[PDB]
């Protein structure tokens, strides 16, 4: 069995190896990347995805949200307020102010340690799942905004077609914007690349030990659990890595810097936070092997996790039996 202590893999692809996405996915499976739940893709170094930044500042943050914490250091939710709308430029002048920016630090370990200490603290600000793309459009490897839809591959694995589409989203960050643990909806990966400022760090708790996070999780936010029997699809609560450890659970963690791209596979329980201002673009996807993934991934029922249109589908063909239920939640 190929990694089997599920350690997060770093890839070099060559400029030839980076030319058909789905190959490169099921070579990295083959190495045993997905045991990890998360693998570093660094692209050659012939490969770029726009030309420059120069020209961002413009775009739009229509609803940019407030990240408000409550409960201790190494256990709490956040809930996400609404601000004013603000641009690219208005929000990187904000980040760098001297409310949120990014404090002295020696390096990542000492900065993951002030972050775990004093995040409950502040309420950074968040310019979260904006449809768009900055790739070029004339950029012809891991474009995210050309790879193939998982609507196709569902119609290709199973034979049903169905609607909806899949696009990239845009992330905004500054210090101390935080996501939550989680794994996609559906179950499915992700990729994300970080296409500019400053790193992200992630923590990963490896696909065959994602039931140790949730008893965990049901524990750490009972009242939560009692709402919903799927609440991590809410995207609101955090546990530091010393909580994970002493309590046992398998995790890894890593740092993306820029022009790093990181998948995220089926099943793969995530979380982390920004370093200081930086933009990150990422989408969903699938492959063959995470069908079986998405007929037995949970879902919430309760109203909070309110998801994208093309999700509906996904249940309809994958999990008939729960789809009444799963469409009441979402009216
Ligand atoms: O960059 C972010 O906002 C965090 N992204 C993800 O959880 C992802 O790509 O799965
Ligand atoms: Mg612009
Ligand atoms: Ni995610
Ligand atoms: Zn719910």
């Amino acid at each position: 069995a190929q990694n089997p202590n599920c350690n997060i893999m770093i890839f070099h692809p060559t400029k030839e190896e980076f030319n058909d996405f789905d190959k490169y996915i099921a070579y990295m499976e083959s190495q045993g990347a997905h045991r990890a739940g998360l693998a570093k893709i660094i692209p050659p170094k012939e490969w770029k995805a726009r030309e420059t930044y120069d020209n961002i500042s413009e775009i739009l943050i229509a609803t940019p949200l407030q990240q408000v914490a409550s409960g201790r250091a190494g256990v709490f939710t956040q809930y996400h307020k609404k601000k004013k709308a603000m641009t690219v430029g208005e929000y990187r002048h904000l980040a760098n102010s001297k409310k949120y920016q990014t404090p002295p630090h020696q390096n990542f370990e000492d900065l993951e340690r002030k972050y775990w200490k004093n995040r409950i603290y502040n309420s950074p600000i968040y310019g979260a799942d904006i449809s768009g793309s900055l790739f070029d459009e004339n950029t012809k490897q891991w474009n995210l905004g050309h790879l193939g839809t998982i609507q196709d591959l569902l119609e290709k694995e199973c034979g049903v077609v169905i609607e909806g589409v899949n696009t990239p989203y845009l992330y905004f960050g500054m210090w101390k914007t935080t996501f939550a643990w989680h794994t996609e909806d559906m179950d499915l990966y992700s990729i994300n690349y970080l296409h500019l400022g400053e790193p992200k760090t992630w923590y990963v708790v490896p696909p065959e030990h994602g039931q140790r996070l949730e008893r965990l999780a049901r524990e750490l936010f009972p009242g939560s659990s009692r709402g919903c029997g799927a609440f991590l699809r809410h995207k609101v609560a955090l546990i530091s890595p010393t909580v994970l450890k002493e309590n046992g659970i398998p995790f890894n963690r890593i740092t993306q810097e820029a022009g790093e791209f990181m998948v995220t596979f089926p099943y793969g329980y995530h979380a982390g936070f920004n370093h200081g201002f930086n933009c990150a673009e990422a989408i969903n996807f699938a492959t063959p092997r995470w069908i079986d993934y998405g007929k037995m991934a949970s879902q919430c029922s309760c109203g909070e996790a309110r998801v994208t249109f093309s999700m509906d589908a996904f249940v309809r063909i994958l999990q008939p039996e729960r789809y009444d239920l799963w469409k009441r939640g979402q009216d």
